């Protein structure tokens, strides 16, 4: 088992300081999440059919995160010269297409079994049912999921970091123009992956074909995301939306 050559180690020494600094981790969140009110996302009403509705007030608190949990994502492509240097209608469609993948992925491996709440932006600790109430609804339950079978994973700011370059790097994406320059730097990444995999020597058997699983995970995780947005948009008011999350969903 191969482990990783000069240019990876040079290569991941890139995506793993990229994803550092955008990740909102200047010190642990364990520690300086709040929990947000129980109350918010509370239904009054318990026998009130749920179907597809949203809470509003919880709605509201999520959406005054959501800009700069969206602006990480593009700062952390920014930060990778292998993206930086494709055309800008590219990074576009890119960055529509997998912002939602790895903001799912960053608040999965921030998962605590504990309070059994997920930490936003780095700061927002909520449950299963707020942030399924507060608009994402069976999208929630999907992260949480996820979150909750990343424990054993132990994944390190690199296998992580390398995580978001894999989604960031998805060729199937429609409209792009290059996606021959960009299937390859998803094979050099792809690569690299495995190769730090052998380094690491996880405890695991197949843990390199376990983990693309969780890659598979989080691309149905984003498009599901995706025809999430739009009931939003008739379940909650226009004025609640930031422009930047339009922007990026639209
Ligand atoms: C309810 C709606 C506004 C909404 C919330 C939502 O919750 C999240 C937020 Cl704020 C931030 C992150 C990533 C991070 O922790 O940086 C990850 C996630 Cl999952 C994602 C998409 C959405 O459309």
């Amino acid at each position: 088992k191969p482990e990783p050559t000069d240019e990876e180690w040079e290569l991941i020494k890139t995506v793993t300081e990229a994803h550092v600094a955008t990740n909102a981790q200047g010190s642990h969140w364990k520690q300086k999440r709040k929990f947000l009110p129980e109350d918010i996302g509370q239904a009054p009403i318990v026998n009130a059919p749920e179907g597809g509705k949203v809470d509003l007030e919880a709605f509201s608190h999520f959406t005054k995160i959501i800009t700069p949990a969206i602006t990480r994502v593009v700062d952390f492509a920014k930060k990778l010269p292998m993206f930086c240097e494709l055309p800008c209608e590219d990074q576009i469609i890119l960055l529509k297409g997998c912002c939602m993948e790895i903001m799912s992925l960053r608040a999965a491996v921030r998962y605590d079994p504990e309070s059994e709440t997920l930490t936003l932006n780095g700061e927002m600790a909520v449950t299963r049912g707020q942030l399924k109430n507060g608009g994402l609804g069976v999208v929630s339950d999907a992260i949480f999921d996820l979150g909750m079978s990343l424990s054993s994973f132990n994944l390190d700011d690199t296998e992580v970091a390398l995580l978001q370059a894999v989604l960031l790097m998805s060729s199937d994406r429609p409209g792009l123009a290059c996606v021959e320059r960009i299937e390859k730097y998803q094979d050099s990444f792809l690569l690299a992956f495995e190769h730090y995999i052998n380094y690491r020597k996880h405890h695991v058997t197949h843990f390199w074909p376990k983990l693309l699983m969780k890659v598979t995970d989080l691309r149905m995780i984003g498009a599901c995301h995706a025809s999430r947005f739009l009931h939003m948009k008739v379940e909650c008011p226009t004025e609640l939306f930031p422009p930047l999350f339009l922007e990026v969903f639209e």
